[PDB]
C-alpha cells in the first residue's frame, strides 16, 4: 500500500527550541505539532530510524513558516547511529509549505532533512516528516 514508514518512529534532530518541539512531533501523523529546532544557527537536521532497513523513494515535508531554502534529503543503511549518508536530493530554492520528492530507491534505516539556509531569521521546524517506499 506504501504507507508512510516513518509514523510513530524514534526521530532525532541537531536540536529542538524547547519542550514540546520534540524531533518526535514531526513523525506523529499530525500538523498540530511540530518539531521545531534551535533558532539563528545553521546547519539544522532531523532523522527518523525506520527500525529497520527498508525501500525508500519519496519523502513528503510539511514546513512551519520557518522552512529551510536549502537542505538535502539523505539516507542511510548503517546499523547504529547513522555516520554514512548519501544525499538523494538537494534545493537552494526551497520554498516552504509542502516538499514532496521522489527519488530512485534505496534501502535505507536512516532518513535525514539537512538544512544550511533558512527561509526565515528563526529556526528550522516541520510539522509532518513521511517516508514511502
Amino acid at each position: 500500500h506504501h504507507h508512510n514508514l516513518a509514523l510513530n518512529k524514534t526521530a532525532t534532530a541537531s536540536s529542538i527550541e524547547g519542550a514540546g518541539f520534540e524531533a518526535s512531533r514531526a513523525f506523529d501523523g499530525s500538523s498540530t505539532t511540530r518539531w521545531a529546532s534551535a533558532e539563528g544557527v545553521d546547519p539544522q537536521w532531523i532523522y527518523v530510524n525506520l527500525g529497520s532497513s527498508q525501500t525508500v523513494n519519496r519523502v513528503k515535508l510539511n514546513w512551519e513558516a520557518a522552512y529551510a531554502s536549502s537542505y538535502t534529503i539523505q539516507v542511510s543503511n548503517d546499523s547504529g547511529t547513522p555516520t554514512n549518508w548519501t544525499t538523494v536530493y538537494t534545493t537552494t530554492t526551497g520554498d516552504g509549505g509542502i516538499d514532496d520528492i521522489t527519488f530512485t530507491a534505496r534501502t535505507a534505516k536512516y532518513v535525514r532533512m539537512h538544512g544550511t539556509v533558512r527561509g526565515t531569521p528563526y529556526g528550522y521546524s516541520l510539522w509532518e516528516f513521511e517516508v514511502y517506499g
